[PDB]
């Protein structure tokens, strides 16, 4: 696969592409929760090479407008791509259930605390600009799953519903990688799947992010110790706490924090 | 057949179960009290055969004999399983689940009527009447009607660790039924179909109704959800179902609920009840 | 057919108890799966008085399968080849090997860590994975690593008996809904009165005793220690607590207790 494919401005996108292209789509039925405007199915049947892509969205919107992308990034794939219309939110309809259920691999970049600070506003702004061009939601909690305590709960929520829905399938999700890689594991191996971390980059985080929820959980997590990653350069070698990387910002303003990013797959047994 | 407008909760758990098609299906209820759900589930549900159990060892053979008076042409039908069964943590009533199409329940939750254990024992009491014995009041259970062992439960957070107890248990011994519950709303719809999602099941809401609350109703568990925070400890968008009229018009958060009767203590004061169906894959 | 009260570790109260339970299960014949092996003394136990057909099992610490293999062969040396440990640091069964075994035996066991396990089990001479299972539900009652197994031992092989030892203060309802919760039959399979070391903090299982259930609202809720060594004299955690201050040296007892969980199935 060409550099050129992976996003260039994007480096949560671009780790999810950089391992959805590990993950080995080809020939493979697909399903993508939160299809959104379509640019990553674009990048599965083009580059993945997918036999099938379907997904969904909350928005109900988006389909229209994945299908438009799709068409004018992907033309000679696009026939290939046949998403579920309507209000979905994760797989919560039968026509949702039905396509998950005949896929192989179930994949998705969701709702999670410590994603970007502006993913929201910029994802409503996608719509409209999309949405001719040529406010919700809304993004739920999920606050009664277990690993909401570590800011998972909608990932875990999925898993719960792929398990039912499609148990032979793989899922393949994106992560922010603060909590660590026990953590992250362990939301898999709770919900029947053996986790594989196909790929995982450091990245800048925005200056501004605030951070407080990773210090206030390090802070919970002690007794070894557990200590949340981020990274004080951009090749991660110098590593941080949650609790010295919001000191370092306290001090310098302009001070750069990174973190890991990874996409993870679940395969049932 | 009358619904009896006195208990608005059961009311709709029947009328649910009318809707859920029990016809010539094989139906577990946990907590048969005295009987009435299964009667009903058999003389009007058509039910090809109907099973259940309780807590308390005493109400099978109560809900036995007043079944028989109920319903006396399909009164067999019915076999209970007899002992003292917490859901279904016994050998028999696993292996009857087993063998059902549809487990159906009304459970202890918070938010149930204030009056529902007092309603439980004057049923009872008036059954035993009915069946020819003047008895001391042992027609209470005491303590068990635990809560303890279901308080780690997610959706205990919303009072329904009960349920979510049940649903796990059902899954695993009974993977192809339907399981039929009872639930006041006022945390949501999305919450309760939440509790079936989480735990293997796809949600279907059957039947629903408005039903007043009881003037003296506490409902500060509500509001302090409301005020609560995530499990990460973040701000958290929360807001119960209430209603201000018998027809569900005006929506009122349990904040806004609260707030009426401190103002006017005689206000009335509405929510949903609703049963949801569960069905697997 | 005597009893082999020989054999039962006479050292560990808590050992004694699991390999009681262990020669109860019913274990001959049987391929089993030990998570956390450490020594090996148990496979011994298992091969040599329970007669298992095989064992396999992992371990933490990749350094004991080695050592583990080795007492085998000198506790149980015309057994010890019915012996087939995973190498490896193993967390759980977190290995594909760990995994593969997992799923081709008919029992799962082990004594794992667990929020009131003696202070010195940790100690080798010879927890540490836990943050990652501080979700879990049970993790509430500390069960959160037994929690985390039997979401493993479903999912890899759902038909085998997984048979966990434990420490009863929460008490046995919470125990047997560790199991419930997670698609098991509890059976419990032998349990005894235990010494626990004197100075053994349970601030623990005193805020269990003081807390506002999950709701919440008012939670009754009394831990299970013992002031005798019949057990005939009920002690919550607080009056447990406040004897310990009154006397440093006051005596006090809890159960452990073997569970086995059977799928249903
Ligand atoms: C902006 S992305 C999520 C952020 C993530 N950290 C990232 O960078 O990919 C959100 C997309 O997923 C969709 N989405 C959000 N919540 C969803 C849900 N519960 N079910 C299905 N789609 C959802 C949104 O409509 C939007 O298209
Ligand atoms: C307690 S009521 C609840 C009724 C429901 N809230 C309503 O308002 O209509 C239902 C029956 O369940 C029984 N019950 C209570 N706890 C139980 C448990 N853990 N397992 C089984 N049955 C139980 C009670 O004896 C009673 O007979
Ligand atoms: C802490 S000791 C058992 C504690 C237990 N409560 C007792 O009283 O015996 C755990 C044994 O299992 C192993 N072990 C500890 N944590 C483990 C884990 N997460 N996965 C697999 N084995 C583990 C250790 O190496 C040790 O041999």
């Amino acid at each position: 696969a060409p550099e050129f494919a992976f996003d260039p401005t994007d480096p949560w996108t671009e780790t999810f592409q950089r391992g959805l292209e590990i993950a080995g789509l080809g020939g493979k039925r697909v399903y993508e929760v939160g299809i959104g405007t379509g640019i990553n199915v674009a990048f599965m049947l083009q580059i993945c090479e997918a036999a099938l892509v379907s997904g969904s969205d909350l928005d109900p919107r988006l389909a229209g407008l994945a299908e438009r992308n799709v068409r004018d990034l992907a033309p000679r794939r696009a026939d290939r791509f046949h998403p579920v219309e309507g209000a979905v939110s994760l797989i919560d309809t039968p026509e949702a259930r039905a396509q998950v259920g005949r896929s192989d691999v179930i994949v998705g970049c969701l709702p999670q605390v410590g994603e970007p600070d502006d993913v929201r506003l910029r994802a409503f702004r996608t719509a409209q600009a999309a949405a001719l061009a040529a406010h919700y939601y809304p993004w739920a909690e999920f606050d009664s799953y277990p690993f909401n305590s570590v800011g998972l709960g909608l990932n875990e929520a999925l898993l719960r519903r792929t398990r039912a829905t499609a148990p032979a399938a793989d899922v393949v999700l994106n992560f922010g990688a603060r909590v660590g890689s026990a953590v992250l594991f362990e939301l898999f191996e709770a919900n029947g799947y053996v986790p594989e971390k196909l790929h995982s980059q450091i990245v800048l985080q925005h200056a501004g992010t605030d951070i407080s929820f990773f210090v206030a959980l390090e802070n919970a997590l002690a007794q070894r110790e557990f200590t949340c990653e981020f990274y004080g350069d951009p090749e991660g070698a110098t590593r941080l706490s949650a609790t010295e990387a919001q000191a370092l910002v306290d001090t310098d303003s302009a001070a750069e924090i990174y973190h890991e990013v990874c996409v993870i797959r679940g395969r049932p047994a």
